[PDB]
């Protein structure tokens, strides 16, 4: 295929929660907004904006969203179970590096900077991995996976070490930018990207909807936050055939590991309806 | 020992946080609760109960209080370890069965009805077990798991079938008054009494304070919804030495399994403190 594969990921009952909270939230300026279309308040049009980025937090990770309860160490032998546990994105992605490790490969995971860099470090301490820094923080493996910022890099402060190709790209977020001029520097050292995304959140929904519209479209905004509302019932949750795939821990994709030129084993992003102001309201009611 | 023990529990992160919210939810009627004592309203006297109701079904399973997401099917293989992944007293129950699934055994389990049931049976289904019910409903194996209402049974319409002893009576609940009519007579079949605590959570709190001060005390309410509220913060977390047993699955306590007569290899029921009218203000502002 094309080297821009999509990975769905599972949402835990947790983020599943979170979510149809965070919509509730905002279920007057949801209304609001789709009731005077054609001026947007500002007020309502940030308060789309905030749940948009609220629900998105949740989808890689609640801890994002909700600090407390958060471990006081995220360096001890029981956090990236703990991890993968709360995320079901972190669970597939604890299932793909669990396949990548058992290579010589330099692999690349673009993520936003800050507790998602360090959120990502937890869990990938509990693969046997290589982990490289370019931020300046932190807290005898074939691979060594490299974590950048989709936020900015600075690669003459801190240059990339590994000699070799990245092998792949993994976008943990759509937060990621593939087409900003740091991360096409990355895909060309000498790359596939693959894009974590929990099925019919606001990933899918940006992801889906960021071909149809594009840039900070008109239309964009409005699908993309009727589909998530409307699609918060069916979070996460994978359609009957893929479902085998990943209770055998994503071993269907070794092949692919194998020749990274082979095609992508799985079904392109599948396709989200385009939804009414009818069609929200309709899903706030219930 | 005494025959009577307790095996603490962790929380799931959504156990915490539901908690923590059903905490938040009735701020105002705590204030109000412990500021005019001496009066007591309704409204408020009611308000401490339904909070302690609701901390006490989450301290179980979250989905005896928030019911959508919940499966449609809880006969899927993939069912059990849902559950047990969102309660951690569902998990420990989950690892004390595999122990005694390896056993010729009668084991007795008493729970509130209803939900709670059918949550329970949904969760054992995932063990080496024959599941007996004695109230009518439901969805070669050496073990045979009894399934009792604490809320009142009716031997005569369906009796004990059995033929011998319950080598032990768990319970999963609060609800569960060892001391009632009916669950003597299931303790004397010809037997100890394990009880699931989920650590400083009302569980922890009940048990602890229904020793101290018993019936519907004044003092005994009132202990137990401050700690409940002030422990809050320090919900399903063990102690630093307990820890290694529940990561090695309780294998721990196969001895005891093995000798009944054994003492209880595990640590009395901790010390919850008494905290004042002041000390629930200051865990509340903060």
């Amino acid at each position: 295929t094309s080297g821009d594969y999509w990975l769905p990921t599972t949402m835990s009952l947790y983020q599943k929660e979170l979510t149809d909270q965070i919509v509730s939230l905002h279920y007057s300026d949801i209304l609001r907004y789709f009731e005077t279309s054609h001026y947007k308040e500002d007020v309502i049009l940030e308060s789309m904006k905030t749940m948009c980025l609220n629900g998105s937090l949740v989808a890689t990770h609640p801890y994002l969203l909700i600090d407390h309860y958060m471990p006081k160490s995220l360096i001890t032998r029981d956090v990236p179970a703990h991890l993968a546990e709360n995320s079901g994105k972190f669970s597939v992605l604890r299932d793909l590096i669990n396949l990548v490790q058992e290579y010589e490969t330099e692999t690349a995971i673009v993520c936003r900077p800050g507790r998602t860099m360090d959120l990502l470090e937890a869990l990938l301490l509990g693969n046997k991995v290589h982990i490289k820094r370019y931020d300046g923080h932190s807290i005898d493996f074939s691979c060594t996976v490299h974590l950048f910022s989709s936020e900015g890099i600075n690669f003459t402060k801190y240059p990339i070490k590994s000699k070799a190709r990245f092998d792949m790209l993994i976008c943990l977020d759509t937060t990621v930018d593939t087409s900003q001029k740091d991360i096409q520097y990355l895909l060309q050292y000498k790359a596939p990207i693959v894009r974590l995304v929990a099925i019919n959140s606001i990933d899918h929904c940006r992801l889906f909807f960021g071909k149809k519209f594009d840039k900070n479209s008109r239309e964009y905004l409005e699908n993309v936050t009727a589909a998530m509302v409307i699609l918060r019932d069916r979070l996460g949750t994978l359609p009957p055939d893929l479902r085998p795939i990943y209770s055998q821990k994503l071993h269907y994709l070794v092949e692919w590991l194998e020749n990274p030129t082979v095609p992508w084993p799985l079904p392109d992003i599948y396709p989200l309806k385009q939804y009414t102001s009818m069609d929200v309201e309709r899903s706030l009611l219930t």
